[PDB]
């Protein structure tokens, strides 16, 4: 069966050991490519307030209501540096973290991760003896299902010699001597089977205290491995969590202080001074 | 000079009723472009999410822990969300909201904009009478100092009847002179109520502007969306549930020792 129990099948455990280290991997993907997001969001933004800051500019608004506009330039600014900052608390705070933890428990030797190598090493050790008895068993029994088949094939040749009354008296013979020699190898076979069978189930204890050991072993590696993904999830929740940007209230205070600057008197007084009818003329004389 | 007062110089003014009309859709093409930087990262956010979700089912995570990682992916989801709203409510609302005024306050006769060819006529209407006084002001300024080029060469025919010149430009360069003099108050008044009407439209946009950006602030100001402190909350507590008893628990039952066996059992013969 796909019992763990059975000959080889630590191997699900052990394969697990390196599968750790590939979610280490996939973690700091992930993580990056948020942090790419972030990045290209915010890149996004400033372009944009680049562009429009020089509209702005050179176009026809002007006064205090110009001011206004570029309020919103402003915004996006700051908002760009909040993104900036989860885009670098992802990848020094968080995902440095994990490239850490990666080098500190997975070494890499002989084209293998050695914390694997190791370990299914101790479990091979492990199941060596019960392996052996497990191979004597199958043995004996196969050497037992062979010894009985011998036998009543031999039982039946038996039979149709008693019926030829030609055959001479030494084939006759080897025939009689056949089947009793064969039903010796029924005997014989099914106690060597019996003691095999016998001689495993009193190791079966000694087997299952080792293989537990060996188990527990590496539950408690991975124990650790899933309380670290914890915490970083945690630590990644801290870098995208926007309730806890301080800066975000103030912002948005600011961009309205600035909009409500918007003075139309001062605006169309300061016109009327630069274009309109408060600007001085000499009248002829 | 460049002075509002010379003929010509109204049309600043003038020019500033199309810069306004221009200027609504340079506000949306501003809002359009906001809003699409917005579905830009909303639009990332998703595809982010919709590649991991896959990768970590596939890839050997289990348990809660899986759920765990999962739970960036739904805070994802819900943040791409916020900025749809934001697209949503900057182009549905705010941009149309201008298109409307835009349309309440401008009309055009054929190509050009009403507004600005009535109050270009009005202007020009006023400035008319005067700039007339001011063409005869012109002529006898030149009459009169070519009156001095004609009697400074004459110094007997031409001698007293260039006195009489000098007598007769003088004169009516001190008359045209005296008679725009006369008029200024009545164009100063004229132009002062044109350039009223032009200012009086001018402040309708500028508070409509005001009123604008006031929205735009309103659609863009996230400590106003209500939903947020719970996506955070609702991401922690997936995060708080990576139980590593139960995803070992499990495991043993199905990769380790606690499994069933079957022991070695005397198998008889066919
Ligand atoms: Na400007
Ligand atoms: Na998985
Ligand atoms: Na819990």
């Amino acid at each position: 069966s796909d019992s763990f129990w059975e000959p080889g099948n630590y191997k699900r455990t052990t394969k697990r050991i390196e599968d750790g280290y590939k979610l280490c991997n996939d973690l700091q993907q992930l993580i990056q490519e948020r942090a790419d997001i972030e990045k290209g969001y915010a890149k996004s933004l400033r372009t944009w307030s680049k562009k429009w800051g020089e509209l702005i500019e050179k176009g026809p608004e002007y006064g205090t209501t110009e001011a206004a506009w570029k309020g919103v330039l402003t915004e996006s600014e700051r908002i760009s540096d909040v993104h900036m900052k989860i885009k670098d608390n992802l990848c020094n705070d968080v995902n440095s973290q994990i490239k850490t933890w990666q080098k500190e428990n997975y070494h890499h030797t002989l084209m293998q991760i050695k914390e694997r190598k190791d370990l299914e090493d101790l479990f091979k050790k492990a199941q060596k003896p019960w392996a052996k008895l497990l191979a004597k068993v199958e043995k004996a029994k196969a050497d037992y299902h062979s010894a009985c088949k011998t036998e009543r094939s031999a039982t039946n040749q038996e039979r149709n010699a008693n019926a030829d009354s030609s055959l001479s008296p030494d084939q006759v013979k080897k025939m009689h001597d056949r089947v009793q020699k064969t039903k010796d190898q029924v005997q014989k076979c099914r106690e060597k089977y019996e003691q095999a069978i016998a001689e495993i189930t009193k190791y079966n204890s000694v087997y299952i205290e080792d293989m537990t050991s060996v188990f527990e072993k590496c539950q408690t590696f991975e124990k650790t491995r899933l309380q670290f993904f914890k915490e970083i999830l945690f630590n990644v929740h801290s870098c995208l969590d926007l309730t806890k940007v301080q800066s975000l209230p103030q912002i948005y205070e600011e961009f309205s202080h600035t909009i409500n600057n918007a003075d139309q008197q001062k605006d169309l007084k300061w016109w009327s001074n630069n274009h309109g009818i408060n600007m001085a003329m000499n009248w002829p004389s």
